[PDB]
């Protein structure tokens, strides 16, 4: 039937166009997904590299606290010995 | 009225393809939300460390000066012995 087949290929156009829109949609989201992955990986590097600096510092700093508390004591004992 | 069979088959196909894309949109949307959550956290974690590292460096300087003074104040009482 002319009219049944008409509506059908008219529907075929409706669908095929709705489909490519959803297609263009998922790909758009897919891109965003990977874009964010890139950013997240960037961010993880930063944190890691800072944390590494912060450790080197906290370590070095901790070595001094030791030597200082050691020399502070000796100093106190030279002032003690004379009085 | 003979290809009308195949127009309907092509139609049901397309409809279904549309549905599968729909589900994809949904789950991608979820993933994305979960992701900026993570990204944001990471960025926040960085910001606290950078602060933490500035604090450390700063304290580490203060000490370095104190040590330098107390080690030179000690040399003048061990060169005396």
């Amino acid at each position: 039937v002319e009219e049944k087949y008409k509506k059908a290929m008219v529907s075929n156009a409706q669908l095929d166009n709705e489909k490519t829109n959803f297609m263009y949609q998922v790909d758009t989201l897919k891109d965003m997904l990977l874009e964010l992955e890139e950013q997240l990986a960037e961010s993880r590097r930063q944190y890691e590299e800072k944390n590494k600096e912060f450790e080197r510092e906290k370590h070095a700093h901790s070595i001094l606290q030791f030597q200082f508390a050691e020399v502070k004591e000796a100093l106190k004992q030279r002032e003690e010995m004379l009085e």
